[PDB]
């Protein structure tokens, strides 16, 4: 099934089966020199979920991920998805006391990792990701779940403004809209992206799952700590279209080689305010498209986009990504005006399916009647208004 009618998303397994299909032999998966095409990756997928069927996991079964950047990596996401398993991706570069805080907090009832000696111990059962790679066989033959795009996917961790832990339930249909083109971006399976923001932040998914759901190139960026030396040589050696960056990231370039910033396409800076200082410098350095963006954890991946081009307070976040809605409400949870200050919403396919915690829920995602619909939403508590074009500016 390929339909045409945008809003009708399926599960991120299904997408990807009709997206092998069609780009079977474009290049999925960069790391280092070795490269994976599309018909390989689905290949290797469909052995590895078998493998894991036949190890007594099954949909439902909340299973964290330690694995570095690495093909494997992205080969146990795409098998866990099949299998319908909820994912808990853990930060390679997180103390061991800290990930059993995670994997306690998410009810793991297993560890796939790469490296069972520096794992927590725990009521989890630690599984070999080398071994389980290691079992794959030429027969891929298995009676998988028929998914829907509401099904959980993923857990992650996240805060409030105040700190206040929180655990995020993400389903199917959060990470699969970004197989839908964003018309700002123009973005296809010509792209390529670069996976550098680590698995254990939503913003992975931004290049994750928009690589591997469009039939772009996923290059994997060296396990650990960012070197821009590398990074600037893997952007143009392997030809980065699309560049996603946090705050550090894009500021440290800026900085330091600003026009390698203008190797890609289009640049997407998100996660936290920017001195739009920054934005003038590295606009006026080359023709790449810069833009402001907005994620959110409790919206699955990258909400909104502001493509910056001139020099006329915070840049906007701009408008929202495809099957993404976005709102700012006053204390009336009447819409706003043009000027006037209320806080941002957030609704449609990204939105979590919840916490945790079912009182905080209950606080944070709310029905509300809009444009006719009685529509979820999830309260943001980013403070907000428009300005004169309706783009939405968040002013802290
Ligand atoms: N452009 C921006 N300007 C100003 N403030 C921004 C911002 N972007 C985020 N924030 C703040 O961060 C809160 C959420 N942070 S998060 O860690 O939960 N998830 C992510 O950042 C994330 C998730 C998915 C994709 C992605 O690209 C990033 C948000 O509510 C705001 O306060
Ligand atoms: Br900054
Ligand atoms: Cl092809
Ligand atoms: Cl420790
Ligand atoms: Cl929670």
């Amino acid at each position: 099934t390929h339909s045409a009618y945008v809003y009708q998303l399926k599960a991120v397994p299904d997408i990807f089966d009709e997206i092998s299909q069609r780009f079977p032999d474009r290049v999925a998966l960069i790391f280092d020199q070795r490269k994976i095409t599309y018909r390989e990756l689905a290949e290797q997928c469909s052995a590895l979920a078998a493998v894991l069927q036949n190890n007594c996991l099954i949909k439902g079964d909340i299973v964290a991920i330690k694995i570095e950047r690495s093909p494997e990596l992205y080969i146990f996401m795409l098998a866990l998805m099949k299998i319908g398993a909820v994912m808990v991706p853990v930060n390679s570069n997180s103390p061991e006391r800290y990930i059993g805080e995670v994997l306690s907090a998410a009810g793991a009832r297993y560890l796939i990792s790469d490296d069972v000696t520096s794992v927590p111990g725990g009521a989890w059962h630690v599984l070999s990701s080398r071994t389980l790679i290691q079992n794959c066989t030429q027969q891929r033959s298995g009676n998988y779940p028929v998914l829907s795009a509401d099904d959980p996917a993923l857990i992650l961790m996240t805060s409030g403004s105040t700190g206040k832990p929180k655990s995020v339930l993400i389903a199917h249909r959060g990470i699969a809209r970004l197989g839908l083109p964003v018309p700002a971006l123009g973005n296809s399976e010509r792209d390529c992206y670069l996976q550098i923001a680590d698995i254990s932040f939503a913003a992975s998914a931004n290049e994750i799952w928009m690589a591997l759901l469009t039939g772009a190139c996923l290059t994997i960026a060296p396990p650990g700590l960012p070197d821009l030396m590398a990074l600037a040589r893997q952007i143009e050696s392997d030809n980065v279209t699309m560049l996603f960056l946090s705050g550090g990231l894009f500021r440290l370039f800026v900085e330091v080689s600003v026009e390698t910033l203008h190797i890609p396409d289009c640049v997407v800076v998100s996660g936290d305010f920017v001195n739009p200082r920054l934005f003038s410098v590295a606009v006026q350095a080359g023709k790449a498209k810069i833009f402001n963006g907005l994620g959110c954890t409790e919206n699955s991946a990258i909400s909104s986009l502001y493509h910056i081009q001139s020099a006329a307070s915070p840049v906007p976040v701009g408008t929202p990504l495809p099957l993404v809605e976005m709102v700012v409400f006053n204390e009336r949870l009447q819409p706003c005006t043009c000027g006037e200050y209320g806080e941002l919403f957030i609704a449609g396919a990204g939105v979590a399916l919840g916490y945790s915690d079912p009182q905080l829920t209950a606080e944070r995602f709310i029905t509300i009647p809009y444009q006719g619909t009685d529509m979820l939403f999830y309260r943001t508590d980013d403070r907000a208004t428009y300005d004169q074009d309706r783009n939405i500016v968040l002013v802290g």
